[PDB]
């Protein structure tokens, strides 16, 4: 399969690795803009140059009892960043943001794939999307992402996944965005328990029905940092173990932190599966 954006292709027949690139007001220094940008794009560029082939660019933080940005506040700090990298790198470079101007703004100075956490359900981000002609990344999630409250209750979180991706599908067609610009979610980490995200990652061979790339983001997660009982930092064999489960089951973008060390995984999935007689486990 091939995604194309701003007059290029990204070929996902081979496990592509994503760098996580956040520049929120309590990490992109000293007020709206400081000499962050810089460090920003050192950043970039190691995560490039240690194998990264998409960076993932957000300015408001998804984690439980996060600050809401203001949009000002998220076109200060985004937009530099996303064009300095489309000016200096050859790298795909996607957009985690929720509000329909950041959307517009980053098409326009080069972002490539439209990585919202809300699937677009603020009002206007899907039509600034559709209007873009970018691809989008749907995530399944159930309530607020943001929460520090439980876990849903889901009689199966695999059928509920799958049927809220068949309903968000039908949502986008119906504002004129192609199937093919798609790219799917599971959403680890967000509305799941221990549990559901094991079951998830278990079944994620079985996503393929849709024929959709599949992206995956499962590094340093509380799945991790629970079931091994270790803190933020010391999750990564843990999060390599993830990144290759996942890989094994034919995902194609895997999102992490640890870009060195999972691009070396990724190599050894793939030398195992260009040897495999169909290029999947199930």
């Amino acid at each position: 399969m091939k995604l194309f954006a701003q007059g290029t292709s990204l070929d996902l027949s081979h496990p592509h690795v994503m760098g996580i690139l956040n520049v929120t007001p309590d990490s992109f220094s000293d007020g709206g803009t400081h000499n962050s940008l810089i460090d920003a794009v050192k950043h970039a560029n190691l995560m490039i140059n240690a194998g990264a082939t998409i960076i993932d660019v957000g300015g408001e933080s998804t984690r439980p009892g996060a600050a809401e940005v203001s949009v000002e506040e998220e076109l200060q700090r985004v937009i530099p960043v996303v064009e300095a990298i489309a000016q200096r790198f050859e790298v795909w470079i996607s957009v985690d943001t929720s509000k329909p101007e950041v959307i517009r703004e980053s098409a326009k100075v080069g972002a490539h794939i439209i990585n919202d956490i809300r699937s677009l359900s603020e009002p206007g981000a899907l039509e600034a999307a559709a209007e873009t002609g970018l691809p989008v990344c749907l995530m399944h999630m159930q309530g607020n992402p943001k929460t520090m409250q439980e876990a849903p209750k889901y009689d199966d979180v695999f059928a509920e996944v799958n049927r809220y991706f068949i309903e968000q599908i039908a949502r986008c067609e119906q504002a004129g965005i192609a199937k093919e610009k798609l790219l799917l979610d599971p959403g680890f980490g967000f509305g799941k328990n221990l549990s559901h995200n094991y079951s998830l990652l278990a079944r994620l061979a079985e996503f393929h029905h849709f024929n959709l790339p599949l992206l995956v983001g499962m590094s340093r997660k509380s799945m991790i940092g629970q079931l091994l009982n270790v803190g933020p930092s010391e999750r990564l064999s843990g999060s390599l173990a993830c990144a290759v489960i996942a890989a094994m089951q034919g995902a194609h973008i895997i999102r992490v932190h640890d870009v060195k060390e999972t691009v070396e995984a990724m190599r050894v999935v793939e030398a195992t599966l260009s040897a495999k007689e169909n290029k999947r486990y199930e």
